[PDB]
């Protein structure tokens, strides 16, 4: 038997034995069985991270959306509420200026008959001094007339006298038809005078009318 030969025990023989290697096995798996603690850890936090989050920004969102709506749901009514206001003040305008015009319609109407009165007034008031103008120039002859007798070539009352009492008649005749005469042209004045102002009326009217 040749003697026995050992073998040193070296670190890399004693590294390589498989007992020992069953050891670092055990190890790994331990580290594995580790990483799959964190692992699922890890990935299950950012899961809780990313879920609140996301749906974190959809109740503002929610809000945010909805407030944009509460700004045209307004506006929309502010907007309305100037048309109604806009329509009722627009017929205020036209409410009054109606009656503007029927009251300025009106008062031309009125200041018509005043003035159309006014100038009947006018001629009326003249025609009546024409007679009494025309009486005194009647008169005045009559004096005339008679004080010229006095004064005339008649050398007696007889005739003198006589004269006169045909002088005046026939002077009462002249007088009558003056009067005859102005009553007529008087009478003629005022109805062409009453015509104009009727048409005046009548032109007026269908004036207004048109507009």
């Amino acid at each position: 038997e040749p003697p026995l030969v050992f073998e040193p025990v070296t670190l890399e023989s004693l590294r390589q034995e498989k007992g020992f290697q069953e050891v670092g096995k055990k190890q790994i798996k331990e580290l594995d069985t580790l990483r799959e603690k964190h692992a699922k850890e890890r990935t299950s936090v950012q899961k809780t991270q990313n879920a609140a989050i996301d749906k974190l920004i959809k109740g503002k969102s929610k809000d945010d959306i909805r407030n944009d709506a509460n700004i045209k749901n307004s506006i929309n009514d502010q907007t309305k509420q100037w048309t109604d206001m806009i329509a009722r003040h627009r017929k205020e305008e036209w409410d009054m200026l109606r009656q503007h015009v029927q009251d300025s319609q009106d008062a031309m109407k009125a200041l018509m008959l005043t003035v159309q009165a006014a100038q009947i007034k006018q001629l009326e008031d003249r025609h009546a001094r024409d007679i009494k103008d025309l009486n005194a120039k009647q008169a005045k002859m009559s004096a005339d007339t008679a004080k010229e007798v006095q004064n005339d070539t008649l050398k007696t009352k007889n005739e003198k006298d006589r004269r006169l009492r045909e002088k005046r008649q026939n002077n009462v005749k002249r007088f009558m038809e003056e009067k005859k005469q102005i009553g007529v042209k008087q009478g003629r004045a005022m109805e062409k005078l009453k015509l104009a102002h009727s048409k005046q009326i009548e032109e007026f009217s269908t004036d207004v009318q048109k507009l």
